[PDB]
């Protein structure tokens, strides 16, 4: 041994037990992957990092994209889970058409906003460049990350979605580059965009019950506009927010497309998913931004459950970037409609005709719910943050309440001496109500009454005579939550008179 | 401009959540102000001819 500890007089352990990781940020991603992927499907998945993302869960799958921004979006997250998900069996691939025509007669510049910004192509077309070669061209500028496999035919470029069922309906290609001051278009060239065929079938997994026992997400993000599947969703974080079993909360994030008729129509009473509200016009692939939403959420429950996903500096979902434009795709009619019926509304961070690119912003951070079990219009989980607080309270509660666990139960008389791991209900009440009023103003308000709020029954004050059970408790603890925020009414009222 | 508030450096705990930041692992923000090229001197010459005005 070593000298010093070779006598055994002072024996030495190093007790590794502080140091180890929290896992972090539990969100988790579902969506289908492509079969060139190594994942095996239905099967909740660690995702380390960006790295692996291609070769796991395929190349330009739907999965791969929404991974992608999850991980644009959050600090240095490696606690992002994945479910990746076959395609449909008799699932159809959406086919677009970015047909040109052509000749050039002059030089110029091809800019095209297809998916997202990190999938903008930009070529350079020169005078007398037929149709097949600026579809060559653009064929070869377009990304490979781009969830479509682009095929150039005598000028016509067939934009294949990798991913099989309507998740490939949501295409958007804008040649963000007509009428440009500064980048001049081609003369001759047109650009037009035709959607030859539709998605069809979709994964309806309905397996979360297996894939997702009793692993606890804080937030599940679905990359598929199904409403069927969105249901499925659904039900399993309504499962998970369950009073008959141990609850180990989350909450979903499912984005719905469509008219105001049509989104208004997929909406229901479900606390559970954050409905992100897209117009039918919207550029960004759908689930690009769903996946930053519940990334952001995420990335702040990990921090900040109070904190509502909402504005330009707390809901700014910066990897995004869609191209400016007068047309506000949902009318302010329709955002307070939306509003209105319980759905997160996105809107662009800035309004210009220059064509910038611009990052939307969450304009609500709500849930979609309104109504009770008596339908009995309530305000109790309309907030996201009312979701992500509720969870945090309740485990902050529970895990101050397990410090009573073990301890033997004396009646409130008794003064438990010194040395006896033991505990009454008056000492459990008084510790209970000080863990309460250490975190006012950090997960609730301030307490109208903190000791008619909080109040702690055995089970023989609450039962009948001989039916109660020792050593069971009713704590009923009422509290005030943050609230979101969600308008500021200002009346501005200028005085210009010195004399009234 | 404002030389403290302009480098900052935080360590990986203050900047990742509870206990996932990595020990060792900083941060540094640097908002520095390079030279700049100078494209363009617009000159405007403007003759005085009169005493009395």
């Amino acid at each position: 041994a070593q000298d010093a500890l070779s006598d055994g007089f002072v024996r030495l352990c190093i007790d590794p037990s502080l140091n180890f990781f929290g896992e972090g940020c539990k969100i988790l991603v579902e969506g289908q992957m492509t079969d060139d992927g190594s994942a095996t499907p239905d099967a909740v998945t660690c995702v380390t990092s960006e790295l692996d993302i291609i070769e796991r869960f395929g190349q330009g799958s739907v999965l791969t994209e929404s991974l992608r921004k999850v991980f644009c979006t959050c600090k240095s997250g490696v606690s992002v889970y994945a479910l990746p998900r076959e395609d449909a069996a008799a699932g159809v691939k959406a086919v677009y058409t970015l047909t040109i025509a052509g000749p050039a007669t002059t030089d110029g510049r091809v800019q095209l906003y297809m998916g997202e910004a990190e999938y903008a192509v930009d070529i350079g077309v020169d005078a007398g460049d037929t149709a097949t070669d600026i579809a060559a061209a653009i064929v070869a500028a377009i990304s490979p990350d781009f969830p479509y496999a682009a095929t150039a035919a005598a000028g016509v470029i067939t934009l294949t979605a990798r991913n099989a069922g309507t998740i490939g309906n949501h295409l958007s290609v804008i040649y963000t580059n007509l009428g440009s001051c500064t980048s001049v278009t081609p003369e001759g060239v047109t650009v037009t965009f035709a959607q030859t065929t539709a998605g069809s079938v979709n994964p309806t997994p309905n397996d979360y019950a297996t894939v997702v026992n009793e692993c606890c997400f804080a937030v599940y993000v679905l990359s598929s506009d199904d409403t069927d599947w969105q249901e499925n969703l659904r039900d399993w974080i309504r499962s998970a927010w369950d009073c008959s079993k141990p609850q180990c909360f989350g909450h979903g994030y499912v984005f719905n497309k469509g008219t105001l008729g049509q989104v208004l129509a997929d909406g229901d009473n479900s606390a559970e998913l954050s409905r992100l509200a897209l117009p039918t016009t919207y550029p960004v692939l759908p689930y690009l931004t769903n996946a930053a939403y519940g990334a952001l959420s995420a990335c702040s429950t990990c921090n900040n459950p109070e904190l509502n996903i909402q504005g330009q500096t707390f809901g700014l979902l910066s990897c995004i970037n869609m191209p400016e434009s007068c047309t506000p795709g949902w009318t302010f009619g329709e955002v307070t409609q939306l509003q209105a019926n319980g759905f997160v509304v996105s809107g662009p961070s800035t309004t210009s005709g220059q064509g910038n690119y611009t990052s939307p912003y969450i304009y609500n951070d709500v849930t979609n719910y309104l109504r009770d079990e008596k339908n009995r219009p309530n305000a109790t989980f309309r907030d996201a943050s009312s979701r992500r607080l509720a969870a945090a309270t309740g485990v902050a509660l529970a895990e101050f309440l397990q410090q009573f666990n073990g301890l033997a139960v004396f009646t409130k008389n008794t003064n438990i001496r010194t040395g006896i791991i033991g505990t009454n209900p008056r000492l459990m009440l008084g510790k209970i109500r000080k863990w309460a009023q250490d975190n006012v103003g950090t997960l609730f308000s301030e307490f109208d009454n903190i000791n008619e709020d909080i109040q702690l029954l055995t089970d023989f004050e609450v039962q009948p005579k001989c039916v109660g059970q020792p050593g069971i408790f009713h704590l009923n603890m009422r509290y005030r939550p943050p609230v979101r925020g969600a308008r500021i009414n200002v009346n501005m009222a200028p005085a210009l008179f010195d004399n009234c």
